[PDB]
């Protein structure tokens, strides 16, 4: 039937509907730290989210999205390996049934237990479906999950889950500080790559923070109890929503830090 992450429909099976699938520029992919080169001509990244507007929080049965007002370069994104700005669309997460797996990205082939991700659209395109098209159309930041001490910051989002827990549910999110989400350090990654659901465009600049956060096993529960699942549908718990690491081929990953 449609896309998903269950046995039939799962990442193994997007290659069918979505031939990109097995294309050239596809993500996640592992990140091995001896082989990335340091390039110190990468700027330091910009995030300039003191203007950030959150709007709504939404459960689309593939994960949940906080969706923000980007009619203006309110929450951006510039410097680093980009050019021009970047606008914060929306962020959501990935994670897994447990600790030890969840994120997409990997290091050295360590998972961590989610990876969140902040979606920005190149504003040279005028709208995010007009940067979907594009090879530098958006650049995403990622970060990992770590299960250690809990995190302040993501409680607000942890405590809505309740009322979006099905398929096709929104919440008012209002007033909500993606700035709580960031690690201490802005060291990173960066490689050319795409989305990591269908429709899996290759028009991604990805930028993974060296700096994982962490979050209390209490928040990452929350995370398991929401569902794939339209209300009145059995039962499907939302979780293993992370597609597996992808050939790298004609690529290099490229550090800001040594
Ligand atoms: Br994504
Ligand atoms: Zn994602």
């Amino acid at each position: 039937h449609h896309w998903g992450y269950g046995k039939h429909n799962g990442p193994e099976h997007w290659h069918k509907d979505f031939p990109i699938a097995k294309g050239e520029r596809q993500s996640p992919v592992d990140i091995d730290t001896h082989t990335a080169k340091y390039d110190p001509s990468l700027k330091p990244l910009s995030v300039s989210y003191d203007q950030a507007t959150s709007l709504r929080i939404l459960n689309n049965g593939h994960a949940f999205n906080v969706e923000f007002d980007d009619s203006q370069d309110k929450a951006v994104l510039k410097g680093g390996p980009l050019d021009g700005t970047y606008r914060l669309i929306q962020f959501h997460f990935h994670w897994g049934s447990l600790d030890g797996q969840g994120s997409e990205h990997t290091v050295d082939k360590k998972k961590y237990a989610a990876e969140l991700h902040l979606v920005h659209w190149n504003t040279k395109y005028g709208d995010f479906g007009k940067a979907v098209q594009q090879p530098d159309g958006l650049a995403v930041l990622g970060i990992f999950l770590k299960v250690g001490s809990a995190k302040p910051g993501l409680q607000k989002v942890v405590d809505v889950l309740d009322s979006i827990k099905t398929k096709g549910k929104s919440a008012d999110f209002t007033n909500f500080d993606p700035r709580g989400l960031l690690p201490e350090s802005l060291d990173y990654w960066t490689y050319p790559g795409s989305l990591t659901t269908p429709p899996l465009l290759e028009c991604v600049t990805w930028i993974v923070l060296k700096e994982p956060i962490s979050v209390s096993s209490e928040q990452v529960l929350k995370f398991r109890k929401l569902n794939f699942n339209g209300e009145g549908e059995p039962e499907e718990l939302m979780v293993d929503n992370w597609r597996p690491a992808q050939p790298l081929k004609n690529r290099q990953i490229k550090a800001s830090f040594k």
